[PDB]
């Protein structure tokens, strides 16, 4: 499935060459224009574990998610992949442990170590 795929061939996304941030593009978006660090971003998202049988289903799917880019408010991966995207793209994006939860988890829905999937959608950003 995806989490296969991006794994094996989804680009490179980190500074470091790691393959640890991995992606590869769902849905084509809007113009060039990506969003900065400090700006307000908006999505809508899934995610699990990347060997997981079925996206996690515990919040609400129609309601954006909302987050300040570049500022650590949430884990590495989504910080370097949500800044490669344009507006109205869907990626998916793998995240090696040492860019999501790394070895302490957040128990028990997270292991220790876990490599994550994620689909992302980009509904919108701001700089206010
Ligand atoms: C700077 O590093 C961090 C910053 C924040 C956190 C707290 C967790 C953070 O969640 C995430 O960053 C990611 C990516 C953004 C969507 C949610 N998320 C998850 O990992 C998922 C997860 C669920 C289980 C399968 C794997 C993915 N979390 C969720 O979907 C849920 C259940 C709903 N939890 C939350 O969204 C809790 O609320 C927030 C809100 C902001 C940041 C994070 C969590 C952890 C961090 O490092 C470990």
């Amino acid at each position: 499935g995806a989490p296969a795929t991006v794994t094996e061939q989804g680009e490179d996304i980190t500074s470091k060459k790691d393959r640890g941030v991995l992606k590869i593009v769902k849905r084509v978006g809007n113009g060039e224009e990506t969003p900065m660090i400090g700006d307000k971003v908006y999505v809508h998202y899934k995610g699990k574990l990347s060997n997981g049988k079925k996206f996690d289903s515990s919040h609400d799917r129609n309601e954006p998610f909302v987050f300040s880019l570049g500022k650590g408010q949430v884990i590495k991966a989504w910080d370097i992949g949500v800044a490669t995207m344009k507006k109205g793209e869907i990626c998916h994006l793998l995240c090696k442990p040492e860019y999501a939860y790394g070895s302490a988890g957040s128990l028990p829905k997270i292991p220790s170590n876990a490599t994550l999937f994620f689909e992302i959608e980009l509904l919108d950003f701001k700089g206010e």
